[PDB]
């Protein structure tokens, strides 16, 4: 945006007092492939996004009229025309970010998220207290529970409240950087957390590592994965203001020497949302978009049970295509559009799974 | 009691100030089966719970002031409200256990006991006469008869007393392990005791996957497991003396190999028990609780028949239970608890496992 700024210094749009679309920081939001002066060339496509358009209706030559660079302007499409006309380039990784999700964006429980502000946020805040106080807490915790319901969305809830930039590191991403044998720049991606400290690594669903490999030729039977991760708790401390955390779905089937304690050392369960839960986590949806309520809030409680926040989640965002309410198709919020999704959305058939937890973490 | 006592001096938990028993070996109880790692992180998540207390509450965030460190005491409700925590969350890894019990600590048939004797005692203190007079007692010896009393205490009060060591296989253990085609962990704790030895090695129910089966063995009375034992009880050498003990609820599902010499040589069966043993039995159970003369020991035992051991140390705790809980009366247990409390139960011991014993030991 302060880049930007310079190519509007150099346009005579107007700014700050024209605010609208063109407004800086809304088309910065699109754009992670660039840098400094690729923001010149995008405004110099963006430039030659008018001249194409007014340029050749014209037909000019040797003679320029001064009206046309009176009449002519640089409209808020052409920007957008020139971001969605992409040249990717800055370096392949996942780079920090931060989220606005906060205990206000987070519905979920109070019991499990309020152990996350003793877990990370007062370790963060007083890493030389606890030396006074002689404690040590640990290097991390580990989620699990039902897939999705936002267990990923609790990390970055406690990214934007410990008021460092957040990175994700998901299965999927070190796949595509491990084909390039680039898991040693997936370990530099926590050294250069650090040197950015302080900021928060969050390892995603790290028993998607595996499953895909099964055994074969890693570091041998166990990953070098695993190896970057021994080696990356090798650097990082309890000192540091770099947090690791865990979030895995099947925090068994891999390599549980890693997960040991001294590694991964908190085991943290994220249960299924309940009746309220269910119905403050759908409170937290319907608020922003239009409501009609003629449903009963409780009474779609009622209906509902043995739906997990995934399921919830959708469940709240797949009604809303159900419902039609703006345009002139339009049906309005209804339990017969809930009631039609019940049927649409999928419940949760599988105690198995829920079981497991359960007896596993009890004793 | 050494690892937490390490944590202890850090802490002002050694000598008892507070209302429970702060010798760790109370808190040692709830315990079992932890290494010094999983302790160590039970203390840590107690200073937590202490942390959860007084810092929240008061919620410094500069200041170190001395008050906050009066106010601190470390209190029992946090190891409480720990081992209610995650504290406790997998079963890890095997485990073998220690033994206390002498003559002192279990009563129980003296003709076994001498019998035992001479199979264990002797070979142990006088070998090398026995080699010189071609007089062999033994070689190892096997333990059947009625089970639910703790035969293997029996086994434990003359290993104690001979001073040799004991070791004992707990059916779990052996019947996990041998679905997963590992007899090897099993031969680590007998190639323990081998190298130890001169040692005494208990195994209940090495066969277990057969005694699951109740009278007779489906497949061949010999499996996997057994193959190392006669290969390992033949192959014990004269350099130590050694005794190796096999024991089962079901004798009859032997192998022919295991009962002859070199392996087994003695063929030990613990007949029901006496009347006159069912009260000692009943004494020294009722005398570890609380207890007053206002009964006769002997009348009990009358009406006691087939009643073994686990059935008259049920006696006593449940009248103690149905009795007075707190009392200032010189009476505690009443005979009005223990004859009443005789005519709900039934003999442990049936008649068609008695048979299939008594015809082998003959045989």
């Amino acid at each position: 945006k302060e880049i930007l700024m310079i190519h509007t210094r150099n346009m005579p749009l107007g700014m700050s007092e024209e605010e609208k679309n063109k407004f800086l920081e809304e088309m910065a939001d699109y754009t992670y492939g660039f840098v400094g002066a690729d923001l010149a060339a995008l405004v110099r496509e963006s430039a030659m996004n008018a001249l194409r358009r007014y340029l050749p209706e014209i037909d000019l030559d040797k003679p320029i009229p001064t009206e046309i660079l009176e009449k002519m302007v640089v409209t808020e499409d052409d920007f957008k025309n020139a971001l969605k006309s992409i040249e990717p380039s800055s370096l392949r990784e996942v780079m920090v970010e931060v989220p606005n999700v906060h205990w206000d964006d987070i519905g979920g429980l109070e019991d499990v998220k309020r152990e996350i502000k003793e877990t990370v946020e007062l370790p963060l805040l007083k890493p030389d207290v606890f030396k006074r106080l002689g404690i040590r807490p640990s290097k991390g915790f580990l989620l699990y529970g039902p897939p999705g319901v936002g267990k990923t969305l609790l990390a970055k809830a406690v990214a934007t409240e410990s008021n460092a930039n957040f990175i994700s590191i998901k299965g999927p991403e070190v796949l595509s950087k491990w084909v390039g044998e680039s898991e040693k720049a997936i370990r530099e991606i926590f050294k250069k957390a650090k040197q950015v400290a302080p900021a928060i690594v969050f390892l995603d669903e790290i028993d998607s590592i595996a499953p895909r490999r099964g055994t074969t030729s890693d570091s041998g039977v166990t990953e070098r994965i695993v190896n970057q991760l021994l080696t990356s708790l090798d650097g990082i401390e309890v000192m540091n203001g770099v947090v690791v955390i865990g979030a895995t779905n099947r925090p068994d089937i891999m390599d549980p020497a890693l997960l040991r304690a001294g590694r991964f050392d908190k085991l943290i369960y994220i249960p299924p949302p309940d009746k309220e839960a269910r119905l403050s986590i759908l409170k937290v949806h319907t608020k922003n978009m239009p409501l009609a309520p003629d449903v009963d809030l409780n009474d779609i409680a009622q209906r509902t049970e043995g739906y997990v926040g995934a399921d919830l989640e959708n469940l709240c965002r797949e009604a809303g295509m159900n419902a039609y309410r703006e345009n002139p198709d339009a049906t309005s919020v209804s339990q017969k559009n809930f009631l039609d999704a019940l049927k649409t959305i999928r419940p949760s058939v599988d105690e198995e799974v829920i079981k497991f937890y359960r007896t596993l973490s009890e004793t």
